[PDB]
């Protein structure tokens, strides 16, 4: 029997939704949600999202609390809803899917992926869970992931990564790397080959290669010639350029990363969810220089130094299609007498 | 199990809180409770209250579907709160009382009326409920109905109206006039002696007595005539004066009932609730006569009439005090030569 | 180019959506939408539903404007959503269903029909509109109306009333009357033979057979004797019996409308959506008789007899099974020594 | 003479409500409290209680801005209203206590704690305010604070810290601590001996003695030698362990205190109110490793080896009772052959 | 043609407000704008503001993003609305000025500045925009800013910091420092020879001059002797004295600067708008001294020495005016004795 007060109640003794038997006395005032501790209204839960407050408070609740992979990486591979358990976009504070199976009455399309109103969209199934490779492959559509092989299906290794809560990381208590699996109309279907965001923070940026501990501490001018870069442009691409109006180009995360434990700059993020390419309203607080879309990439700098290298740079300006976190990124590259003038994530 | 959704449940399928089990999706959206029915959104009830919207919905569910006593009598006898029960409040779309018992978990202040947080509160007791006559036996502050007598207790007659889900009636095939009993500090209390104001509505109008067929049918000086009122001022009290900018008079129900048959009138309700005595803003929409606060009583005419009648003519102006439903109600009285001038519901 | 500003265009001008190009000012705050005119804010929509205030705006502004059936018939049928247009349902002040196709972007499936993403949704064809005959005939699921014959498809013919701006009528200027034609998986349907509902109001209810104008004029015990109707029980079922304190039987509109005209009372609608049979929460205010859960349909009064006379009466009870507006409606049918206690709509 | 522009005026000129007369422009939009400032709406107060905006900004204005005892202290010692002053709850954005007394018109159950509707509650009295301390003597229930001796009331030491303006601190420039004194239905009650928790925050974690800074400088194994540990389980209870899914342990401040500075962690405030033992929802974010429901208190270390050292180790499991900011707080002892296994805040 | 989805076009793909050609579906639920991304709600905007939220939103994209005049500057010359750009107050979420000349139809006063609806309104010009000085030429009232010289106008040369999308700065790669012009009734008006306060943060704070980082990095006492600073009381007034419950002086941004190093305090920004003097409710953490109107302004420390020093010290109390940021600002002088007591920006 669900109800709003057991939802409640489950949160308050056990930090989420646990299939507990009980009820708390809940007020409902406009978005948030309230329970009462002796004597007073206490918060549990501000509605952020465009659901009913109760709903939403319903799915939150009932959320995943296991490592699952990052919304970019689902919104990349065409997810569209999850069997029986809600993933929480924890950038939006909100489902990272309209609607349920098995999980909400309010929400629920469905109670099982089985049911045939679930086959035109792609189901995300957990092989963690019992029973949900096989509902993988009676699926017309769907996204598998589990921690080992499924018997004749060809795995797609994933990132390292993986949310936690909110929390991206590479599990050492957990396991966050998962193979993955996707089916198109009933036909399981060849994963591309790809790179992966490596999803840090401004704030907490690490580097995770020599080149990246070389390009934090050397100075620009030496890294360029220790990793033989003459010609690629880094100075404007990763280092950027913060001399006129407009900030020129700065596209690789670990670069802000440099720049911000010098001076600070402000970034509005301006379309505020979880993807591949990021854009960026970005002031630089020194030199007032700053750009309206600047579109950024966490990619271990390896694998940029990787991919712009593999570039031919005899034409003056031409679309570049990189396959990244499963889906295909372009980029533009400028290129003037055989040496890169830009190359940035192309603004769609 | 108290729920949000067993209260909905129990309103979709009983029209009210039944104590029924089952369950039915629900959100909530401001201030307003739907329901889903095959895949749409169903309103349910819209707070008007200042409670959190699901704690209004289920004391609006919970009201007492009975016969029971005006909410102005209940206020006039200074009830607190009711004693397992929900009188619910139709002309303020509200609960009556603050606090419940034994009704609702976000406002019970006890269970059961025998708790000790109970024995300060005046509280209402039916004794149409198995055992409530005996826990106002016990109760130090309470205020008690009953159908018949009540053995070793002098009993007040009540009106001969009470409300049932918002509609005041005189009961044919149900009983509404009760007897009441109050106590308070432990000691039963002789209730005064009252007049009762007759709950009757300006639409559908209804006179009961001879006297009032004859103050509906009879032109004006022909009444006067015939119930010898000359000089107790009914033309300006009870008629009303509409040749002057500021009405004049119209204290009396019937005569607004009267006047309205002929030609309408706005009456605005600026304290919209229940009480003996109603102030009105009302403007003559056929000669443009209004008054900011015209207060206004529907006493039977013949107990009106007594009232005047029973007042001495001598003095120029006083205050003349009568018990109407239980509670004193101040009148200004208006003398010259006499004869009466006006004669008003204190404006106090 | 769709737009908030361009919808309140069409709405100031043409009174609704009409296609037109232009723009007003429009200001949202809660759930209002203004527009300024000549410096004051008007108040252009208020929105009742569980949408986005915009988006709802919009719905509404796109309202089908002819003559549609009335959303119980389209319920019954198992209309999931329409083919571009908005059935506009006024007894919910809600669209009739969630989702569009071609009509709103917001809440688009899909736009137009044909796509894959409708074959499993039960779509409704407007044959008034060129091409919608064709594009039922290649639908997977649908319903579809039209004004006369459609070659190789046996019809069923409709109630005679249908909605026009969400009053009921019976058109005399217009056609209301439609055939209804069926498909489920591919497949046409033979549609049940059925009786419909008469669609009427309480305040301005009118007589449709020699025998609902005999039952207005007649006295009970008359009428029940001109057609025979001895041991059928209308004076329960039919006339209402107001003299104990749950009121008795009263389960058909005409009844309720000759009560009316006699006497008041509340009908507390409390699942306000349209419906074959609707739930009231009846109070009688003359008797104070009353009932929480009473179920009421508004049969012509013949279709009703001939049910009631269609039934074995030689078992104490059963459940009784009519095809009306398309659904199945369940009764209690309660007989004792063969003559009919009650009969009433299942409360199930 | 109270009002809404006046208590703006009092925040606007004073900082707080300071008796000063005066008044403001104010706006109120939905949950906010604006005030004109050269044309512009200037935000003065966003409602974060379930109390109407313009009562909460009133309670909140009127704020207790001396030193007062955490709100948690209050609750334990089991205080409902305070008498003429509000104390806020800085961890709730709300006032500490659903009533006033001679505070608010809207939230006033008693102008003066001496009348009768205030003799079962727990009023908490300041006995730094001029007749404060007789009024707790004549109250039937109550929790008094002083800076100096009552004469004959038996005191009871409370903690170094109290609460300044939502700042927690052990006072210099002024005494934050105070003797505490409460009574039960007239009766002066024995408080416990007690401990009392640090209130220190995971950012500005300070040591607070020997000990405590040993256990941050020292490797795990030479403090627990150092200080005489084995067997005791804190690389379990305070250390934590970080190798599992499920986080083992960390039920201390300041070994949550330890991890902080090594790497961070999320602690998901789950139920955000203050209170002597606090649940969160914590998250590592080096290992993965998680817990839904981890209990932590801050105590000082030499409290919580005096406490855990106490103990007998000879049974398997037992509830252990232990007076902590005068609420009794049970741990559960796991025990095996003489040693400690675990030792947590029981969760209830 | 304006609309709700083109400024949420413009926003998603340009950052803000560019003039581009497109559309992108809206929802507007209470106070936020979402766009749909690849089906899911995105926030786009949160209304702050007191207009409506399509309104404040509309506003908000199409603030200005080059360098402008900090609000407090523009306050500070009377500034009442802009011309055909929004300035966006940032430290209050929302326009700095109520109405719009040519940027929003529901805001617009009118068009183009020369409609006389807009001659009584000081109007701000920008002389970077073609035809913004002749504007401010034919204007009754105005501020103007231009980069360089306008023949004739007696210029007033500006601070030499901006702000740039709510970051204030002194630019490199732009220009921030104006000059500065103002008519008052068709005159130009001579702008008082004036200082300017630094807008730096207590966070971020940066000395500006050899006596600041000599502030910063000597003891008192020394500071005090180096800079002949004896008998002018910046113990008090630029140190602060936190020995009292009351907390003294501290008047000066640098010296909470100094205080934050050591231990934090609390600010509360109780009228959260930008101005020249700022009053804080401080609580300082280390000693509980503290002081609910404390105002705080940022001078370049040698401007406060020069400020002081210029002081008659042989009055007890006077009020001195000073011209800071172009308005004039009452400090309170106290004397005895020849030297200073205290002096501080008068609280009004
Ligand atoms: C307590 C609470 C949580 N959330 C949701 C959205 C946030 O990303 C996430 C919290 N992240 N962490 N740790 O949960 C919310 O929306 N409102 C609330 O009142
Ligand atoms: C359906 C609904 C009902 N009520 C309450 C208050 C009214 O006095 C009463 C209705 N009166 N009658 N018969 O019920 C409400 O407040 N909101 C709602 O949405
Ligand atoms: C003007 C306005 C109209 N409607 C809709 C729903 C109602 O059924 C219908 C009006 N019925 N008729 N004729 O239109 C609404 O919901 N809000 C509004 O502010
Ligand atoms: C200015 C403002 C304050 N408060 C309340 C709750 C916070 O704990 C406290 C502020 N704490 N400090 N310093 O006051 C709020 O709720 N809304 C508001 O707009
Ligand atoms: C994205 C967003 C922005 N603002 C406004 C007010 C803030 O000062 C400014 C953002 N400052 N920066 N970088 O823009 C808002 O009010 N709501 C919103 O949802």
């Amino acid at each position: 029997a669900m109800s709003l007060e057991n939802v409640a109640f489950n949160v308050v003794n056990k930090g989420h939704f646990d299939g507990q038997q009980g009820e708390v006395p809940v007020s409902i005032i406009n978005n948030t949600v309230y329970t009462k501790v002796d004597g007073v209204d206490v918060e549990l839960f501000e509605n952020k999202t465009t659901l009913p407050v109760n709903v939403a408070f319903e799915l939150w609740a009932k959320r995943n609390i296991k490592p699952v992979p990052e919304v970019k990486i689902l919104n990349n591979l065409g997810v569209d809803i999850a069997a029986n358990t809600v993933i929480w976009d924890y950038k939006r504070d909100a489902p990272a899917h309209i609607s349920t199976i098995g999980v909400c009455s309010m929400t629920d399309i469905a109670k099982k992926p089985t049911e045939t109103i679930c086959a035109p969209l792609t189901v995300f199934f957990d092989g963690r869970v019992d029973g949900q490779v096989d509902l993988f492959r009676n699926a017309r559509n769907g996204v598998l992931i589990t921690e080992g092989s499924v018997k004749g299906l060809q795995p797609s290794v994933g990132p390292k990564q993986a949310s936690l809560n909110g929390v991206t990381l590479i599990g050492e208590a957990v396991k966050t790397q998962f193979n993955y699996y996707k089916k198109v109309d009933g036909v399981v279907q060849q994963l591309p080959e790809t790179y992966f965001t490596q999803s840090r923070n401004l704030q907490e940026f690490k580097p995770r290669s020599q080149m990246e501990i070389d390009f934090l501490e050397l100075a620009m001018d030496e890294f360029i010639e220790r990793y033989k870069l003459e010609g690629y442009a880094f100075e404007h691409i990763v280092y950027g350029d913060f001399s006129h109006s407009q900030l020129g180009g700065l596209h690789l995360l670990i670069g802000l990363a440099k720049r911000f434990k010098e001076s600070p700059f402000e970034l509005e993020d301006f379309i505020p969810m979880d993807s591949t390419v990021k854009n960026y309203f970005i002031t630089d607080a020194q030199t007032g220089s700053s750009k309206c879309v600047c579109s950024v990439i966490d990619l271990l700098l390896d694998d940029f130094v990787e991919i712009i290298k593999s570039q031919d740079l005899s034409v003056v300006s031409k679309v570049v299609k990189v396959t990244i976190d499963y889906t295909e990124i372009s980029f533009m590259l400028w290129c003037k007498d055989g040496h890169v003038e830009t190359f940035y994530p192309k603004l769609q």
